[PDB]
């Protein structure tokens, strides 16, 4: 069974996209600030990790470097910041891509799909 960890202060983000993903199918666990992720990160295999930029005790472009010390899983920001600057620094970190809020949940899920494919077969 897939599954899949988001990393976000925004609860409601966390809870919209957790009750949505786990009606595809996948398991998802949560995180609300860098120190409660690297735990999961610790203690859990993702196939996927969405990450906010901003985070209460860091950024998302420093955990992403971090995360990456333990695991080379495809990582997804998520995050209202909208500039080159902050997308090239994202995606240099280690990360893969880097969607735009409010996420549009449907074209997501289609990346999802799209990178777990590339990932299995």
């Amino acid at each position: 069974q897939t599954k899949i960890l988001i990393i976000d202060g925004d609860k409601d983000n966390c809870q919209k996209l957790k009750g949505f993903l786990e009606e595809k199918g996948i398991s998802i666990d949560l995180a609300y600030n860098c120190e409660e992720a690297i735990g999961k990160i610790f203690s859990n295999k993702y196939d996927l990790i969405f990450l906010e930029i901003i985070l209460s005790d860091g950024d998302g472009w420093t955990l992403c470097k971090k995360i990456r010390n333990v695991t080379t899983c495809p990582i997804v920001y998520m995050t209202y910041i909208n500039e080159d600057q902050s997308i090239l620094n994202a995606l240099n970190s280690g990360g893969d891509d880097y969607l735009i809020k409010p996420l549009n949940l449907e074209i997501l899920y289609a990346k999802v799909k799209a990178i777990l494919r590339r990932m299995n077969s």
